[PDB]
């Protein structure tokens, strides 16, 4: 029986490494990462590879991995595929370690945008779980944490964490990233998956899927959002994504709007999320 080595990103930066047999389905991998990580509370978390145009994939766990990888290297990271809306009710706290290193990454990478205030008080929250008690010692008035706060940091920043840590004196480190998630948990693009596309009219959006339902982001000035119940069904074909919107009460027939991806394959991909996104907000 011949085995495939897997290079596994984990949410901490480390790599894990082990052998499927080469003609695994993803399930396979996923439950031996799952293991290695002491995470029961798998239905949360999924593993991505990078593409042959170097583009985030789900790894389908119920397909074999070397018809998704293809070509590529059997290279994968493991994220939060679904963001809870609320936290506090995941059963265990090593769930809630894992959702926030995720979320870590989510705002240092940009994904997650945040004010100078909540992009302090995480940091302070992390700080508090990370190292405990807020110490004088290894923190002097030219202090720089080792930890990633945001996209871009400032002295300023730095100096609020500390700020704010020395408030969180006593605080656990499932009690600090348990109030890391109760703030992370209200952002406006807390669990958005954001994907690239164009209106019928050829203008540039943004389309996001979360737990609540289906964003479009045509600028500051008008999102229009469909909570899941608002939306009849979804369809690709060619590159195009096409949503049907119920009616209103005592309206006849609903609407379709209609989106341009990229290539076909970024319509099959924006496709299948919301599939998978729309059967967890039915199972909630
Ligand atoms: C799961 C999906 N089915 S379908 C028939 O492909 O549209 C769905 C059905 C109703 C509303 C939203 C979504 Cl995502």
């Amino acid at each position: 029986p011949k085995s495939m080595q897997c290079k596994v990103i984990l949410l901490d930066g480390s790599e894990y490494t082990c052998d499927v047999e080469k003609r695994s389905r993803g399930q396979v991998l996923f439950d031996k990462v799952c293991e290695h990580l002491n995470l029961l509370e798998k239905d949360y978390f999924g593993l991505t590879y990078r593409d042959a145009e170097n583009q985030k994939n789900w790894l389908d766990p119920a397909k074999e991995i070397k018809k998704q990888v293809r070509s590529g290297a059997w290279h994968f990271s493991f994220n939060v595929k679904f963001y809870p809306p609320d936290p506090a009710q995941l059963s265990e706290d090593i769930t809630r370690y894992y959702l926030c290193l995720q979320l870590r990454d989510d705002i240092v990478s940009g994904r997650l945008p945040c004010s100078f205030v909540t992009l302090a008080l995480l940091g302070s929250y992390t700080v508090q779980s990370e190292l405990g008690d807020y110490d004088p010692d290894e923190c002097g008035s030219d202090y720089i944490s080792e930890f990633r706060f945001a996209p871009n940091h400032t002295k300023e920043l730095e100096d609020k964490v500390i700020e704010l840590h020395k408030s969180h004196r006593g605080m656990t480190p499932a009690e600090a990233e348990m109030h890391f998630l109760e703030n992370a948990k209200k952002l406006s693009m807390y669990g958005v998956d954001l994907h690239h596309a164009k209106d019928s009219e050829g203008v540039e959006i943004m389309l996001g899927v979360c737990a609540s339902g289906l964003l479009i982001y045509r600028d500051r000035l008008r999102i229009n959002r469909f909570a899941w119940p608002k939306v009849l069904k979804i369809s690709y074909k060619r590159n195009n994504f096409y949503i049907k919107i119920r009616p209103g009460e005592f309206e006849q027939f609903e609407s379709t709007i209609g989106f341009k991806l990229p290539n076909h394959r970024a319509a099959k991909r924006l496709w299948k999320v919301c599939v998978e996104h729309h059967t967890f907000f039915r199972l909630l």
